[PDB]
C-alpha cells in the first residue's frame, strides 16, 4: 500500500531534523520510501516572530496496518521530534501526519484518513501534487481539482 506522509518542522534551522526524520521513515519495518518531495518554505500566518515552517511529502510503500504505521510515525516524533539547545530539551517541533493510506477511508479515535484538513492547506497539497499529480482521493475527488478550485498560491522551495 502507498501511504502519503506530510512532514512539517517548526525549527529555525530544520534541515538536520527533517533529514533525521526521513532516514527514520526509511527504516520503518515492512516499508520503504518511494519518493520525497522538495522542501518547501511557509511563513507563519500570525505572530511573525515564529520561524518559517519546512513542509514536505513522502510516498511510503508499506504492508503495515494504518494504525501500526501511526505507531511508527509517533515513535519517530518522540525520538527525533525534539531538539536540545543549551540546558533544555525543546518541545515537539516535528510533525508527521498521514495524509492518505492507499485508497482507504479511516475514522477511528486515533486516525482520520484522509487527513481532516489537508484540503484547506496549500502547504500539504502542493508538495503532494509535486509527487502525485494524478492522485485521486478515496471519494473520487482529485488533488488537481482541489488545487484548481482553491487557487492556493505555490510555495517557495526551502
Ligand atoms: N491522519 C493522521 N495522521 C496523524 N495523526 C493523526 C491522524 N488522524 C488523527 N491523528 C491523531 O492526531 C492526534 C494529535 O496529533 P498532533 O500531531 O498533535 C495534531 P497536529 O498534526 O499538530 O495538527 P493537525 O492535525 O491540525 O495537522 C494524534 O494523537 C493522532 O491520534
Ligand atoms: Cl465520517
Ligand atoms: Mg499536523
Ligand atoms: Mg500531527
Amino acid at each position: 500500500t502507498v501511504a502519503y506522509i506530510a512532514i512539517g518542522s517548526a525549527l529555525a534551522s530544520p534541515l538536520e531534523q527533517v533529514n533525521a526524520a526521513l532516514k527514520a521513515l526509511g527504516d520503518i519495518p515492512e516499508s520503504h520510501i518511494l519518493t520525497v518531495s522538495s522542501f518547501y518554505r511557509t511563513p507563519p500566518l500570525g505572530p511573525q516572530d515564529q520561524p518559517d515552517y519546512l513542509n514536505a511529502a513522502v510516498a511510503l510503500e508499506t504492508s503495515l496496518a494504518p494504525e501500526e504505521l501511526l505507531n511508527h510515525t509517533q515513535r519517530i516524533e518522540l525520538q527525533q521530534g525534539r531538539v536540545r539547545k543549551a540546558e533544555r530539551w525543546g518541545p515537539r517541533t516535528l510533525d508527521l501526519d498521514i495524509m492518505l493510506f492507499g485508497n482507504e477511508v479511516i475514522n477511528t479515535e486515533r486516525l482520520t484518513v484522509p487527513h481532516y484538513d489537508m484540503k484547506n492547506r496549500g502547504f500539504m497539497l502542493w508538495p503532494l501534487f509535486e509527487i502525485a499529480p494524478e492522485l485521486v482521493f478515496p471519494d473520487g475527488e482529485m488533488l488537481r481539482q482541489i488545487l484548481h478550485t482553491r487557487a492556493f498560491d505555490k510555495l517557495n522551495k526551502w
